[PDB]
């Protein structure tokens, strides 16, 4: 069976917040319907024995602090409630009330120490505040002290040129640009050097890292005093998206084999498309049987048992 | 010997315009010194028998139309003058007075029909106007009627988040994001379908195309009614930059073998670094002798003799 | 009776374009319902004998050139058709297919030379191209040759800070910032100096000009070689909006008495609110009866008979 | 004698930070030279008996937290050291390490409770975080508990349209747009309602408030549940800049007579230009002798002795 490290859920209060604050479709991508039953049924039909639920983007920062704290709490309560309802099928990563540092520090401690979260999920940027920002140092310290799993999830870039790619859904190119920019932001701030105990999961096979690393390697070594290649060995990656036949293969010459995790990205990625993507990973000639076994189960299992 | 399809020159008026309008280093990258002799000497020391000179970025659109037209003309006159001075070593691609459509139409006709340009070079975006924009249709029509070579050159993206990758030179990540966004912009506007005779050269081994194509293939097929894979076979690519060991190999499963062109990117890329990059292409185990021969000379030669 | 120089209409194709391209309420302001009868009945109920209709913002530039040209033509045909159906009650200002210079040049000649337009209306900025930009020189020349009336209409600023005034409707502060930025842009490019024959109507009592003029006066004189105070005497101003008791009075110490035009801004401003604004201009102690007569009728009439 | 509530100083570390992080002239305005003697000699030559020094913009947030905290501490030590060296001529407002909430909370307590600060000065926005943002609630609470004076100082707007007013110095229009956006932001978050004890000084005669208030009055009442006119009576205003003959007079129909404070804005505004602006306030026919006395001394004095 497989363990899904990139699968989502949508609390009712979160769905109401989207309709209330976002005109049209969020990220130029229509909000998908969802119920625990949808995920469970998908797990049954695709031999997934365990899913680590996480709140997707847009992040719940709409400009109202009390609202953001309320949404994050509701979302975490749902995650926790589902973990207690299906202890063998569902687990969850806690969302944080970013950009509110002290409040996020409080959520980290509470979600990890008492509410059974397996770790946390954080937006590449929340209305402009990109992860890696020293505005959240105390949050990093609380996460590092707990050797926590930190899964990044791409959000629409804070700002982009308006007269280009007009109406191109944000997930198609924006998400990748943001994840890439965030990774680099983390290198600039010595994140992996200062918080070596955190286990960072970079989604969608590392976005554009497989191409820019080689291009920034020099600058990063000279100006950031960081070896991008060592970092690529240190972090983790989920493999949601069109990772075949080019993206994953390129990533494997940079990533550590034990650090690759399977992900479906349901329900934002239509269930059928997700099934097809997972079937591709199972039958491709680009992966050995050992690698398929690691990506689908062993890697996640090792990570979770630690 | 090799033919360089991505090498630059800097007219004195262009250097004066940069100091006058751009504070600090352009694109967060210090302006390099240059003289024809620098390029010629570099060609001698690296067995390059022919170079196709082109004006790099930033584009010469500073908000003053008459100035832009004056700079573009001066630049083209320099290119032409060098072609007549060293008919066997130097050739040139004309710059255009974008965003001024009718004026650019006039430059295209004049540079190609009477001043010996081998084609044109255009910015991915000129102060926000991204290539592919219907604002320049008449320019495309004049270029298509002449089966012209059109080389894109990345410019700093019109706008980006300000609190991320602070002070990261633009060429390291911005250039790639822009070239990628522009390519997609061209797909949205059916550029290759409407102007099938133009020979578009996409720089730096296609930036991020090797990773996003697979991700947008579906949307592009359904909404743009375009097959991104056919397009990748139709266009050309230069191979300047850290194309090894991941970028070029990925691109070769998408690009046509005869459409890959060598490029050094001097003098913006230090001459020594450029020499090292070219030496890598010559000794790598990732390319057959036939491929090295095609990339370094045959492909460009075929393209130029047409 | 009064003459209304700032009143709007909404072609059905324009309304369908808004629903199709703009998510939610355009400019954060709900699109109003409209038919020719609503304007006409408003005119009878408010002693308005003549209205010069114009298309409001957002401008019809959605990224599709053919569509922009089609929408503009449909809007001008409607304006023309209304002037022919109600010669004594309705007139109109033609819209222009900006940012397409050559096409706009064509619309100006046609609109003014044969379609009966009383002049043109233009957006302070169309997706980033601000009026005054040399990208439209040929358009200015065609307008100056006809001593045309050019009425600016504010649009949402191209871009603004993301985390401030969240959800504040655009017309409340954005429109003013845009009109203000556009006027200065026109100073910078010597618009009034180069096209003295054009009669420019700046909406909403000059937005912030009443306050910034004194601040930029020096710079404009030294760097633009322009006397802002002379320009304020040269252009025109409609007085739609909350012009009393502060805005209009300030503007009158800078504007010429004969260059002040009445405006209601229906139907974007609720009809009852517009009736109240008009009633206030009629009964205020801040204006002499002569000024009320000039603003409501004489100034417009003189400009129209010219 | 007069009391100056808008005058600046430049710590050496701040000057070095500007050269190191800002290319060209900050805010498009050349950094002025300064020593304590320049301010003091200006005071003797212009009948100023007391100046409340403050750090001008750009704010010291360059992306490095430790550096921001270090720069703020160096600036406050200088301010404190000047107040101790010239108890009768110089006082100071402390800067805050915004956007670091907890750290700023610390600076407020220390600055006001033991370092002799007369209050604090804050940027309308620090790299995108606009004052009034709930990200700084704890900072407001610490300030309200001390009935602290909080002086806003405009900074370049986070982002603006790229192709308009090209090269127009930021202080000429940008500063005003920012102060204006910030004031409304504060309305939106019920700042004055929640922190009634803070005495907010809005610079440059309220920027554009004199004109927008009447336009947003309705929306602010209905959506923010705030009466903008009551707020205008509640806050304070310095009168640096070209306040005559239009700006200041408009502001006086909204502001409380006792809440108007004199300001020179040296050394950013050339000393001769500031002397002329002060002389104009002294000889203008737009103010009674009582108002001139209040603006120049009484109002400040009453606020300081409180
Ligand atoms: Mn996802
Ligand atoms: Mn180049
Ligand atoms: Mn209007
Ligand atoms: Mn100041």
């Amino acid at each position: 069976s497989k363990i899904d490290f990139h699968t989502h859920y949508l609390p009712t209060s979160y769905v109401e917040a989207l309709k209330r604050h976002v005109p049209g479709d969020p990220d130029g991508w229509p909000t998908p319907e969802w119920t625990p039953q949808l995920t469970l049924n998908f797990m049954r039909d695709n031999d997934i024995s365990y899913s680590i639920l996480s709140l997707s983007s847009p992040h719940v920062n709409f400009g109202d602090k009390a609202e953001t704290i309320r949404l994050v709490e509701a979302a975490n309560d749902d995650g926790k409630s589902l973990a207690q309802q299906y202890p063998d099928q569902l687990g969850y990563l806690a969302s944080l009330p970013i950009p509110y540092e002290l409040d996020a520090v409080k959520t980290v401690q509470q979600a990890l120490d008492q509410d059974g979260a397996l770790g946390v999920t954080v937006p590449t940027n929340s209305r402009g505040l990109y992860f890696g920002s020293p505005v959240l140092e105390r949050v990093y310290q609380e996460l590092d002290a707990r050797q926590a799993i930190v899964a990044l999830h791409p959000n629409e870039p804070a700002i982009l040129p308006k007269n280009v790619d007009i109406d191109l859904p944000v997930p198609l190119l924006g998400f990748f640009m943001d994840t890439t920019m965030t990774f680099i932001n983390m290198l600039k701030y010595h994140f992996f050097e200062k918080y070596p105990n955190i286990k960072v999961i970079i989604p969608h096979a590392g976005a554009f890292l497989g191409i820019v690393d080689d291009r920034i390697a020099q600058y990063a070594q000279k100006v950031y005093q960081v070896d991008v290649y060592d970092v690529m060995h240190h972090v983790y990656f989920d493999v949601a998206g069109a990772v075949l036949p080019r993206q994953l293969p390129t990533l494997m010459s940079l990533a550590q084999p034990e650090h690759l995790l399977y992900g479906s990205d349901i329900p934002y990625t239509p269930l059928d498309g997700s099934r097809q993507l997972g079937h591709a990973l199972a039958t491709t000639d680009l992966l050995t049987n050992e690698q398929k076994q690691a990506i689908f189960y062993d890697n996640a299992h090792r990570l979770l048992t630690e």
